[PDB]
């Protein structure tokens, strides 16, 4: 929580979440660019505290987060691609952040939703949208991002 106040950490946090999201995607959906109008982490609690690790739980929420998503279709000797505008809203839901000290590398951070988040996102092209929504929802609900700090 003390690290969520540094701008540099928030950037990598989002950039790490986008990296994990694209991995699980492997039609093919991809999150292009990395910001949110309003976000908040609350009720930070320490469930476990080992000698070299630490497990935390908290409530995460964001409103009107906007990011592009690209749909890529591979075909005989060809690649097509169409990008969309996505607007997501995450109500307060619980995730578990896991910290682990790695010798010679830094501090490994990992997180994942503990329960299915009640997402409410919309998709609109940039000049079926229903299916693109479920692929994004399915990825966000399942991914367990990770990142290395120092």
């Amino acid at each position: 929580a003390s690290l969520f106040a540094f701008k540099s950490f928030r950037e990598n946090w989002q950039r790490a979440w986008v990296r994990a999201l694209n991995e699980q995607a492997c039609i093919q959906i991809a999150f292009e660019e990395v910001l949110p109008p309003r976000a908040s982490i609350s009720h930070v609690t320490c469930v476990d505290q080992s000698e070299h690790t630490m497990v935390l739980r908290c409530q995460l929420s964001a409103e009107e987060v906007r990011f592009p998503v690209s749909v890529t279709q591979q075909s005989p000797a060809a690649v097509s691609m169409e990008t969309y505008h996505v607007t997501l809203t995450l109500p307060p839901t619980q995730l578990e952040v896991n910290l682990e000290e790695i010798p010679g590398e830094g501090l490994l951070i990992s997180w994942a939703f503990t329960d299915r988040p009640d997402l409410s996102l919309t998709v609109l092209p940039k000049l079926e949208l229903s299916t693109i929504e479920e692929l994004i929802k399915d990825a966000i609900v399942s991914t367990q991002p990770a990142m290395m700090v120092n």
